[PDB]
């Protein structure tokens, strides 16, 4: 956990980068433009995002990638809370050590890693042990001594369980989010951990693994490489896991193929899945005919909201790029003005979709939480209120409300409100909405409600009034019939497949070799139209769910005789259960 | 430690004069501590919230006491720095340091964070630390008799200190260290901003002054640190590129504007972190709109609490007063003017209403900030359930006991509409009853804000006991010509050229590398129609319609920002207001 990683093993945070130059290799190698102005280079940075982001990785990186000339950058790592023993003596005594360690080899670098636990948040008991040890840290990292040229970097999961007296300039000045990566810089991190490969993956390849791994971060995308890698040594040569000597094998047409990936895709389940939230994740592609049609304007009416594909202002993904390659053009009149008049586009941004009963809600929330990928989404949900059970119901959304309003891009999302409004206490939603009025206008904190036939007297004249869900609420209609059509289509594709076609895996003829130890389809196309016609008839005026239903009941019936050359009776048998 | 000088600290004349007083004077001039017989005092205390110049102020004095005529010597111990794995070494080493820090005649000694080295009296815990703190109080308590040893101690939270350390005998004076004001800020301001080699406008440091709300002196420097680096980023972006070093000059490194501009939108106050923002000002687009009502709104705070007066401590610093003003039959006539003086604050309350989103969020942040020398105790929802242990009750009652701590205060109760409803009888009732078992000269302000709140709720209702009879400000929807001010401010928009418009423009020529050593159409009868059309829709409307119209017409304008040609545009925005 010391060297051999560098800045360019790092995909989807060029922005951090950029600074931690600024404040670690800049003033080394330029201490005339820092002391033009009488400045001192800003001095230990606290990393905090959702685990498995990059942030000791992104330590690290500091650490080898500026000592890569003749100034070497020493480097004490310390867990977390591992200094304090059953004694009251050698907690601070060890941190004075360190800091004394650290002044002496001038230009280096502490890394706090899990600095919650060093320094947690006075609690109401037990005061002394920690207490003890975050006064001292405070003590050193801003000494009336110049501690030198060390600069602290601490990292946490969340930054509110640091004490707010490191959360201050001249020790935890700069607080870095690491987000989890988006569409680029999972393509970024997967051409990174396929780059030392003997046979590379294509591009369009590592482009579709990109879209398939949304709400993977970067440790879960270096494990489905692993584990990709596994099952190619699984596939290639299976029997160095059966005996118990070294067997002779190459290193050589054990190429990754896409099958492994697949199946890694599966065994891999990523941070987005354990958490209790929705999971954002684009339409499945059985449903998409069925909602589409209708989510598309939902994405068109999200566009007129947030000011999503309007985006001259606020497009600070990396100010350093920026200065390079954009270029400067009285003061007031020519920023202050402007940039007002562009953040005065976002006024309240709520939507409420309210559908019938089963007509894929579900799916169109997560669809809509895939589209915002660039906001922070919190998860107002029953389940994520009452899975902490030391908190309360009002704790938890005032937690989750704070949450949103730092790191302004965010969605507040309630999923299934019709049972929100019942099960949740009437103070809670009070709460929020005053909350929710308490904001400015310009903010983008959208609260987005998806609802099961919610009466709009609700939101008229109830508890729901003062939300302001006036003009936003958007109806999800029963799919029509063309949709019906494209889906049902889809199942009769499957059923006229021959049986050549459908995947059987195997059987091999040979044994695998020991390694030295060192017919026609008859389906008349009037069968077709008919079972076609049936399905559209019996789902008449259905929902999703139904519709679900009634293509899963089929798809057994079809599935069923999948050898069957003669596929009269299953379209009997079809015919019959539609009646 | 630098060579920090008593001119490097802004807007704590006050305690600068203290400690120079209680450094040089008992040695200086020895003789008038003999015909009292009173001794100098031995302790000071700094306290207040963090990045203030706790640590500024000790160096500064550390540094200003060290010259040709006279020699001072400094002794620094940081937080429980002293104490080790052995018993009683921490007692040994703190009785040396004691001991050279008598045997040195000139020596004061520094205790930084001193709660965590000697924190309160311990109940269980019988270990070193209640040694430790024993030792230390039966120590400096006395070995001298008007000796020349001043133990400064600095902290965040002077009620962790052990009250036995807190005493007419140790720790003498405690002074607190306040967040800067305005004018504080533009001293600090310009005591960073110095010694560039272009310094700013002052107006612009007035306004850079007004903006920093809450922030401290490390959060002012932090700000300058930030602008400085943005200009080093923007004048000579290259050097972000290599790796070895490049032959870049000064001069040429200028901080303007934009910079500073750009760093405040970055960097979050220390008062801010754990709370997410700070009371901001009025916004600039809905100035038109609600200023000529916040004004008015002003002027009775400034008529109930005595602010543009303020006939205590008005000036700089105490002997500044006596230097610069003459003093003045004081026995009855000093209690009579004092009392006299006093007795103009009689209950301080407030409680703004007006109709539903009528910008009341903005006018409660404009007026938290105007009041800068306030402690703002918050009453609101989000603040009172957000901790899962203590109860409503407990909040509400250790929110209102800080509020009487320092006196200046303003209990904030926002939405008071909802808070009626979700907060239950019992906390209103017992918010009521410590509101009326204070005194009448007591500066505790009760302000409150609330929507379509019925007058029979607190005239003959819940809030009835909260005295609210001629305090009720009404907030109502603004006339005609601050709707017309408004929209001609969005209208403004639609005139201005494409050219005009700050839409950034990428280089033609790649940057330089460095030694590696038409008029647009629009005539004003539709500039008249649009705005006859803006100002006629508009009627009746509150804050939030208006800002709803201003945004749906702004996005139509901001559609077309290239486009020449602006009959569309005043086409659809014809259109959609109807
Ligand atoms: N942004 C990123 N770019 C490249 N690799 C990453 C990134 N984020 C995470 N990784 C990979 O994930 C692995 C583990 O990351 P880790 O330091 O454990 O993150 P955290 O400390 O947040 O859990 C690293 O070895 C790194 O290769
Ligand atoms: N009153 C002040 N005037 C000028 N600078 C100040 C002031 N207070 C704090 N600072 C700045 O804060 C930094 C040190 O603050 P510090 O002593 O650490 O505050 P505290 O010890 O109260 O947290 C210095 O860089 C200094 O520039």
């Amino acid at each position: 956990v010391d060297m051999n990683v560098n800045f360019d093993d790092i995909g989807g945070l060029d922005n951090y980068i950029d600074q931690l130059k600024e404040m670690v290799a800049l003033p080394l190698l330029y201490p005339e433009l820092y002391q033009n102005f009488n400045i001192t280079p800003p001095r230990g940075v606290l990393f905090h995002g959702p685990p498995g982001t990059g942030k000791t990785l992104m330590a690290r990186a500091l650490a080898a990638s500026c000592s890569s000339d003749e100034r070497k950058i020493t480097f004490f790592m310390r867990k977390g809370a591992d200094i304090l023993s059953k004694w009251v003596g050698e907690a601070e005594r060890q941190l004075r050590l360190l800091f004394e360690e650290a002044k002496k080899h001038q230009p280096s670098i502490i890394f706090f890693d899990e600095i919650d636990g060093l320094a947690p948040v006075r609690s109401s008991k037990q005061e002394q042990i920690h207490a003890s040890i975050v006064s001292t840290l405070l003590a050193l990292m801003d000494g009336m001594d110049n501690r030198g040229q060390v600069i602290v970097i601490g990292a946490t999961n969340r930054p509110d369980a640091v004490d707010p007296a490191l959360r201050r300039p001249g020790r935890f000045d700069r607080e870095f989010y690491f987000p989890l990566p988006d569409v680029k810089a999972r393509f970024k991190i997967l051409q990174i951990q396929t780059r030392k490969w003997s046979s590379p993956l294509s591009t369009n390849f590592i482009d579709k693994l990109a879209f398939l791994t949304k709400g993977y971060g970067g440790a879960d995308l270096r494990s489905l490489c692993t584990e990709a890698a596994l099952i190619s040594i699984q596939r290639s040569f299976p029997q160095i896991y059966r005996s118990n000597d070294k067997l002779l094998v190459d290193p050589s047409k054990i190429k990754v193929k896409v099958s492994d990936f697949m199946l890694a895709l599966k065994k891999i389940v990523p941070s987005s899945a354990r958490s209790t939230g929705s999971s954002p994740q684009p339409l499945p592609e059985l449903i998409k005919p069925l909602l589409a049609d209708q989510l598309n304007n939902l994405k068109n009416k999200l566009d007129y909201m947030l000011n999503i594909k309007d985006t001259t202002f606020q497009r600070n993904t990396s100010l350093l790029q920026n200065f390079i390659d954009y270029e400067e053009y009285s003061s007031f009149r020519s920023y202050e003005f402007f940039e007002s008049m562009a953040e005065s586009q976002i006024c309240k941004p709520r939507l409420l979709i309210n559908g019938p009963k089963g007509n894929g809600q579900q799916y169109v929330g997560a669809a809509i939480l895939n589209y915002l990928e660039e906001f922070n989404v919190q998860n107002l949900d029953l389940a994520s209120l009452v899975s902490e059970s030391s908190r309360t119901i009002e704790a938890a959304v005032v937690q989750s409300f704070m949450e949103a309003k730092k790191r302004q891009p965010s969605v507040v999302f309630i999923p299934n409100l019709d049972i929100w409004i019942n099960t949740i206490p009437e103070n809670v939603i009070l709460v929020l909405s005053g909350l929710f009025r308490s904001l400015q206008s310009n903010e983008k904190i959208l609260l987005l409600c998806l609802a099961e036939n919610l009466d709009i007297s609700e939101v008229k004249n109830g508890i729901l009034s003062d939300f302001a869900f006036d003009k936003n609420i958007f109806q999800l209609h029963k799919p029509s019939k063309e949709n019906i059509t494209r889906y049902f289509s889809n199942l009769i594709e499957l059923l006229k497949t021959k049986p050549s076609d459908i995947p059987m895996k195997k059987r091999r003829v040979k044994p695998l070799p020991e390694l030295q130890k060192v017919k026609e389809l008859i389906l008349t196309p009037e069968q077709i139209k008919k079972v076609s016609a049936c399905l559209i008839e019996h789902c008449q005026n259905f929902t999703v769910s139904q519709l679900e239903d009634v293509h899963s009941s089929v798809a057994k019936i079809i599935w069923k005789s999948k050898s069957a050359w003669d596929k009269t009776g299953t379209v009997d048998e079809i015919i019959k259960f539609l009646s």
